[PDB]
């Protein structure tokens, strides 16, 4: 996975992280989380990310390598399953949206 970004490579990323945006699941992972939202939510997570940073970083290209992609949406699962307990339904969305991302992923890489 360390293996440079190719323009191609960027055409396939965009169509998984549409995939991803428009997955019923995804809607507490669209935009950045409001505080409003979850209480307390930025003293807990030291790196907040959401789908918009993503798809802004895609955009720009920000992004030398597949590595780097997976890092940015893998957090995205792992700051929801932090801060969420293991039966909110935010949990569950965030096990439900990374198993679609792993078959989405598995199809990027092939
Ligand atoms: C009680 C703590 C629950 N924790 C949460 C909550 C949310 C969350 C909640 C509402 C939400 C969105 C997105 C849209 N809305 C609707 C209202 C949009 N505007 C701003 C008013 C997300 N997301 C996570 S998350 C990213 O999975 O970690 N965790």
């Amino acid at each position: 996975v360390l293996t440079p970004l190719t323009e191609k490579d960027y055409e396939g990323l965009k169509r998984v992280l549409r995939s991803l945006q428009a997955h019923k699941m995804a809607w507490p992972f669209l935009e950045p989380v409001d505080p409003n939202d979850a209480p307390d939510y930025y003293g807990v997570i030291k790196e907040p990310m959401d789908l918009a940073t993503m798809e802004e970083r895609v955009q720009r290209r920000y992004y030398e390598k597949l590595t780097e992609f997976v890092a940015d949406m893998t957090k995205i699962f792992d700051n929801c399953r932090y801060y969420n307990p293991s039966d909110s339904p935010f949990y569950q969305c965030a096990e439900v949206l990374e198993s679609f991302f792993v078959q989405k992923l598995k199809g990027f890489k092939a």
